DNA sequence: TTTTTTTTTT
């Protein structure tokens, strides 16, 4: 992943233990995150066109999925 | 087709592709969009006044759908 | 209370006075600050890089769970 | 008033015209200034350690509040 | 109007093509100067007790209305 | 002259 901010970008994807930040950032997660699930959330934010670090866009992944799943 | 951000308005269309992407991103549709269900969309969004990118909206419609076909 | 401004790092707490500090400014709180909120609140501010007083910081943590419980 | 550039301190108050002068600077307030409001500008300034004159830091106040109130 | 440097005073006004000069300048107003943003600007100086020329005010107006409306 | 973290018709 780049260094810095940056804007969100097809091939992104988040750290292998992704699941483990999101519970220390108080989302657990019960299943994987799923290829659609990134797909869908990567379109909305290339989209976009913000910026972010690389932990704060998995932070915003974790919240995604925690609202997404809770549907 | 506007490109950046915009208003929904009365002759906006998803991509031709748009049921294979509305799977790509978790949403598996076995039928295709309605004229009548696409109105309603569009009559209620344009009414909102709010702005997407086109590929947002997409997912906006998308998510609709699943939720208006499951009821 | 620390000195000077200060990047976030990962073993800050606000101190036993920040639900006292939080409520002169306005904000409310029920229950004390949990584990999560504390490590997401530092996960971003420490990856964004600038800098800040302590009671500074502790305003931001503020705002920023009465935002997030809100939900 | 108090005079001088000077360090935001925790007695400060802006003027009892605030409101008014904030309208003429261009923020429009439906409400007065609240005590915790007022506390937590005091303590942000306070603690940033910058120095400007009374009506400067009444200029900072209403930016603030217009923005906190949004 | 004063030649020579001078103080902020209430009844100050920029010249009528200041929105040409502020473009020469890197300042490009997409809208003109409120009559609101002008008192703000007199107030703030008046205060603050520096001297100056005309044109460097018209300066200082100018890059205070690109910083103030940047928001 | 510079205080202001935030995907969801239901």
């Amino acid at each position: 992943v780049p260094m810095g901010k940056f804007a969100m970008y097809p091939d992104w994807q988040p750290d292998a233990d992704f699941i483990r930040l999101a519970a220390l950032w108080g989302v657990a997660l019960r299943e994987p995150v799923t290829t659609e699930e990134l797909a869908s959330f990567i379109a909305y934010w290339q989209a976009e066109g913000k910026v972010f670090h690389h932990v704060q866009w998995q932070q915003k992944l974790a919240r995604s999925l925690q609202i997404g799943r809770a549907s």
